[PDB]
DNA sequence: GGTCAGGTCAGGTCAG
């Protein structure tokens, strides 16, 4: 049941020195090679393409399509989502057997299922061990994005920030063979690091830790005030302030590392026991209190604050905060808007000093990240009117909110979308399931909320932009779902595609009726079933132009008619916007191509 | 047969 190939590293095995009886002999051709290149310094930068070509012989695939084939698959491991797949089906399927000389003796109707294993063969035992011998693949949390960086570079930074922790006390190696946790990774950020823990998974231990942050969300929910819903905070605050809004988003740096582990302690004790039983309360204080971690061949006490990767780390820093916050903020202007998260503080105000005052307040108490900080406020260096907070983006002035888009420049969009299923494998004669699965809703639904389609705060060009824009974001994976069913599944027949095309787009945009209407509000104009699918039509229209020459002919006949008149209701939707590309995803790669 | 309540899974958003 299983015709999948999972692309990542850890999935490689470890190569025979001799290969086995049931492969033929060339292969150990390219082992020894194998063990010749990792021999070689390589302390200049070179490409794995490179390397593979001066390892596998030409005389292992005869022609050099044939082994552009292959390279095709070496290229998407170096390329590759967290997850992705292809199917074991492509490492035969369409290949010049003729070309191969070791296979003119083996009979034809036997060579696809040799080729299957000795191009396995190859993948696992040096491909893999290769890219791995020379770098590393860290996951970036931009979506599945991996970026793999060069061994000898990310040590350094290893190192060096290991120095720092060690320097700074937040890192502690003792002699007392405590049993560790888990293992720390060092994993770079924007300009610091991240220190994680990854906790060894325990045996039969996770359940209790389910069962104690359960407990004490228990706890959260009662004796401490609930922090707003967003949604219906930000509908009532504009609703109850008509003048210019003044506000402020401050990012709080390690808040983890920042918590003061004593206080916790107390708070902690200080349960009822009702609640939360004597034994419990001390098993949380000597975990937290005793948090011991893995480095290379070493073992470590962590106090700085919480170590993130710990499983109670999460809810414990939610109890310290929500108590912080009694301390410090429970006396606000009733009027004024006020909602956090983990780390991230959004408060609004229609006076400029009870927002400035807030920036004190909250600057006495905490260490912030200042380059994060976001503000209206006149007097500040840099001040914008749209404030980015939980996914969103927040305008002040017009008081119109946005989804937030996490897409840096050549960010290549195909790493947002998990398309293969290693537990559900799809077979390479059914695309329509691969392109269907694809099709799911459940991936733009935090997109399809009533936070973006209500009109209670919100315009009609404002309804309207985000319909859009979530739209240009089902294409983008549509497109990457076609590349997979082209690349992988390997179709010819782009017939039963249509199907799905415009049984989504009836869903897709009926959906945003339902969602859109029962959060009707003041600023309601009126809205049209088929005046979203003609959005969502003309948004697959503006990015499907990207690859014209795969897709114009679904543009052909998308383009010709349709009815794409766009008269909206509202009159102040410039619907200019509709026609093109919002200018977020012009400026992402679509393309794949190995850079080393 | 038609609801509910609970459980699992999936892909997505938050945020460490
Ligand atoms: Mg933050």
């Amino acid at each position: 049941m299983v015709h999948y190939y999972r692309l990542s590293l850890k999935s490689r095995q470890k190569a025979p020195k001799i290969v086995n009886s049931k492969y033929n002999s060339i292969l150990n051709i390219a082992l020894k090679n194998f063990r010749l290149c990792k021999k070689h310094k390589t302390k200049k930068p070179v490409q794995i393409l490179a390397l593979l070509q001066e390892i596998i012989p030409k005389s292992y695939f005869g022609t050099t399509t044939n082994l552009k084939r292959f390279y095709k698959v070496v290229e998407k491991i170096l390329t590759q989502s967290s997850f992705e797949c292809i199917h074991l089906s492509v490492l035969h399927k369409c290949y010049d057997y003729d070309a191969i000389p070791w296979l003119q003796n083996v009979e034809p109707n036997l060579r696809p299922k040799l080729l299957l294993k000795h191009n396995l063969f190859l993948l696992d035992n040096i491909v893999k061990p290769i890219i791995a011998f020379y770098y590393k693949p860290i996951k970036t949390l931009n979506g599945h994005e991996i970026k793999f960086i060069r061994k000898e570079e990310y040590i350094s930074f290893e190192s060096k920030v290991f120095h720092k922790l060690k320097k700074m006390k937040y890192l502690v190696e003792v002699q007392d063979e405590v049993k560790p946790r888990g293992v720390l990774n060092i994993i770079p950020k924007q300009d610091n690091f991240r220190a994680i823990v990854s906790i060894f998974p325990d045996s039969a231990r996770k359940p209790f830790f389910k069962l104690l942050t359960s407990k004490i969300y228990k706890v959260l929910e009662e004796k401490y005030k609930t922090s707003g819903s967003l949604y219906t905070c930000w509908s009532e605050f504009t609703q109850k302030t008509q003048g210019q809004i003044y506000g402020i988003k401050v990012d709080i740096r390690d808040a983890y590392g920042n918590v003061k582990i004593p206080v916790l302690c107390k708070l902690i004790q200080s349960i009822p026991t009702h609640l939360l039983d004597s034994e419990k309360k001390n098993f949380i204080v000597d975990h937290i209190s005793n948090q011991f971690v893995a480095f290379r061949r070493k073992i470590y006490k962590w106090n700085h604050g919480l170590l993130q990767g710990d499983p109670l780390s999460g809810c414990l820093c939610e109890l310290y905060m929500a108590f912080m916050d009694r301390l410090y903020f429970s006396n606000l202007d009733k009027d004024a808007f006020i909602h956090r998260t983990v780390d991230d503080y959004f408060f609004c105000s229609p006076h400029p000093h009870k927002v400035y005052d807030f920036e004190l307040l909250i600057k006495g108490v905490y260490q912030v990240n200042p380059t994060k900080t976001r503000t209206n406020l006149p007097t500040h260096r840099h001040p914008q009117d749209e404030i980015p907070y939980c996914g969103k983006i927040f305008n002040l002035t017009t008081r119109q909110v946005r989804t937030l888009y996490k897409l840096p420049p050549n960010y290549e969009i195909r790493h947002k979308f998990k398309l293969w299923n290693f537990n559900n494998q799809i077979s390479d004669d059914n695309p329509a399931r691969f392109l269907q699965k694809a099709m799911d809703f459940p991936f733009i639904c935090n997109s399809f909320t009533k936070f973006e389609f209500n009109t209670v705060f919100n315009d009609q060009r404002t309804v309207f932009a985000n319909f859009y824009d979530a739209m240009i974001c089902v294409a983008y994976k549509f497109d990457a779902a076609m590349m997979a069913l082209r690349t992988s599944f390997l179709v010819n027949d782009f017939g039963f595609i249509w199907l799905v095309l415009s049984s989504t787009v009836r869903a897709y945009a009926s959906r945003a009726f339902k969602k859109i209407v029962t959060y009707k509000g003041g600023k309601y104009r009126k809205v049209t079933f088929q005046c979203l699918k003609s959005i969502a039509w003309r948004a697959f229209l503006a990015v499907l132009k990207r690859r014209t020459e795969i897709y114009k002919g679904l543009i052909d006949r998308i383009k010709s008619r349709e009815k794409l008149t766009m008269k909206f209701h509202d009159g102040e939707v410039d619907a200019s916007y509709f026609c093109k590309l919002p200018e977020k995803f012009r400026f992402v790669k679509i393309n794949r191509k190995a850079s080393i």
